[PDB]
């Protein structure tokens, strides 16, 4: 509602923000080449998804600051900042397929699989990271939060790299540990990889945008956001797996890949014995004979009815805790991000 | 002299670095075996090179702060950002050693050709990049070039990927054009990929952290330092043929990756056309028989001769830019790092 509103203004926005990128260098005309390549590396890594995160930071700043506030300048900025959330994003799923070995993203073909770049990918993705600082500086320089905008964006970096880490260090190529897949795990995994950068990153920039920033405010928003963060990334693993690939653009790697995803703990606490092992062959391996067997398992434990039970009572939860520590913030800001993930299949 | 004399105490302060990088996530003991990786990522990464980089912080540092200000905290925060820019190195290089395909780095392995590594090393990467602005955050969170510091890496790796990617779309597999490698394009290169983060970023940090901080200042450093990063990547590009890699420390790639090296440009200046095509025909391709042709080629050429000529030129040019641009630096700044490079063979 709110959202589907605001996306048409917001990916108007995106040429300028390519134009900005791509002109403050050309008075050095020697970089032009590299200048013309980053202008393709945007046009093809920024664009195609939903565009949740971006619009969650011109969505909550809306809803924080008094209209009388909302000069032009100040729109300008906060869907700039919206950007900077939509370039981390890009950032690191540029890499993430390359280390996950996957095949589309968005519909279309991995960059790093294009026919002209694979591993050179590696380098674009840094110039996608180096943007959200160019254009913080270009934007935000003079603002009192310019600062915590930085730390705020280099923090919610480590700490998806952190969690990064931990995913593929529990995912060697390989070697089936299916010990290592637990809960206290998977948590943790989940809150670092995903949770802050999706999640926290972009509410709490609006929130310094708006001057809201005492650290009290923050750790509530947080509690709230982080657990949000947890439940979007086990549809993520659910959908993997049991979603369309003509609607979620990606095709699913999770078993192949020897990932510690929500499906295979689930799997793990119910499994028989036999099962156990029919698990331990299969899992981690790029068969498709042997993929195909590990589904049929999870499938003949009712995993996706597990999953729509779990998706059920995280809601009723993330609602709680919204009731619990939304205030002084308009729980709308809270809500509107719940409705734009509830049973969601993209 | 003023380097080999400080190396010690500055390896010495490596443990430091490491504890306090892996200390202050350990009452968050969820992310530990994260935690333990970054440790094995900075020990393998971090050390066994010369330390020009960050040595270069710390001289610079001494030479420009009195004596009655260079208190134990100062000297401390002077040679964290001297790990600062290794670590910026580190996380360059292990980049770099995949999209060149390279085997050695430092005299081992490089880190992605490590069994358990490959392409996970794209995030050990970026985690190597989040620890300076850790430490930047640790220690000198509360100094007035706090900002300028944080600023100054930032840009300087922007500059640096804008360099690799130049570095790249001159050097595609299985495309031979020889016209692309030119003298402007060469020059241009090198500026943006070693220039600014190797010569410009110490000891402009160094600037920054005692108190120096106008303009005019930088430019005129800028001018010495971008002129001496062009002669040291002249220099890596020499040394990538006809250098030892038990001395050096790595196998050479640039003729097998079709790169835009010095020795190629030069190379074009002097090749009769019969030259140009032997070139042509053997430039950028894996077969040893073929790179084998293209040293005989430059050998044949005196290009080592012309390498050395080009050396004792472009020192003697150096040392009239500091004669002219150094003021009111003191010289040994400039020529402390000249001495260091001059004729070096690692
Ligand atoms: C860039 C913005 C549109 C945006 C795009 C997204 C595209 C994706 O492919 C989504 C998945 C593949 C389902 C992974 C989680 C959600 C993803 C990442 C997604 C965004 O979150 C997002 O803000
Ligand atoms: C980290 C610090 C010791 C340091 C190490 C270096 C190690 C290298 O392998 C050098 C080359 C491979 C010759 C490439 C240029 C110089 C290198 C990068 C080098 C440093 O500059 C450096 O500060
Ligand atoms: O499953 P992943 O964590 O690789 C993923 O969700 C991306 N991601 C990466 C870090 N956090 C989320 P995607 O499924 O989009 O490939
Ligand atoms: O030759 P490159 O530029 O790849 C190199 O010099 C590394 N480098 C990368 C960017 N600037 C310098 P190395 O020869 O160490 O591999
Ligand atoms: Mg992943
Ligand atoms: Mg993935
Ligand atoms: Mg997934
Ligand atoms: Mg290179
Ligand atoms: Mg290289
Ligand atoms: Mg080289």
């Amino acid at each position: 509602d709110v959202y589907a509103q605001e996306k048409q203004d917001f990916v108007q926005h995106f040429s300028q923000i390519v134009r900005v990128l791509t002109e403050d260098e050309m008075g050095h005309p020697e970089i032009g080449d590299a200048i013309a390549r980053l202008k393709e590396v945007l046009e093809y890594n920024a664009i195609g998804g939903k565009y949740n995160r971006g619009l969650t930071v011109v969505v909550a700043f809306r809803e924080l600051v008094e209209p009388r506030k909302q000069d032009a300048d100040s729109l300008q900025r906060a869907w700039t900042v919206g950007w900077c959330v939509e370039l981390l994003q890009a950032f690191f799923l540029v890499a993430d397929d390359i280390m996950d070995s996957s095949l589309t993203r968005r519909g279309q073909i991995c960059w790093y699989q294009k026919p002209g770049v694979g591993l050179d990918a590696i380098n674009d993705a840094n110039l996608l990271e180096a943007c959200i600082y160019r254009l913080l500086k270009l934007y935000c320089r003079e603002q009192p939060y310019y600062l915590n905008l930085i730390e705020l964006f280099l923090q919610s970096s480590y700490q998806t790299e952190i969690g990064q880490t931990l995913d593929l260090l529990t995912a060697p190529q390989g070697n089936v540990d299916l010990v290592r897949f637990t809960e206290k795990r998977y948590k943790s995994i989940v809150k670092y990889k995903t949770a802050f950068y999706s999640f926290y990153l972009p509410i709490a920039a609006a929130m310094y945008m708006a001057g809201i920033d005492g650290e009290k405010e923050h750790a509530n928003a947080k509690k709230i956001l982080l657990e949000m963060g947890e439940f979007f990334q086990i549809q993520d693993d659910y959908l993997d797996l049991f979603g369309d690939p003509s609607v979620t653009g990606k095709i699913g790697t999770d078993i192949q890949d020897n990932k510690c995803s929500w499906l295979v703990v689930q799997c793990l606490q119910r499994a028989t014995p036999e099962q156990y092992q029919i698990l331990k062959e299969n899992y981690g391996q790029k068969e498709a004979e042997k993929v195909a067997r590990v589904k049929a398992l999870y499938e003949e434990l009712d995993l996706p009815a597990v999953f729509l039970q779990y998706e059920e009572d995280s809601y009723s939860h993330i609602m709680a805790l919204i009731e619990q520590y939304a205030a002084p913030l308009p729980p709308a800001v809270f809500l509107g991000l719940a409705r734009k993930i509830y049973k969601r299949r993209k």
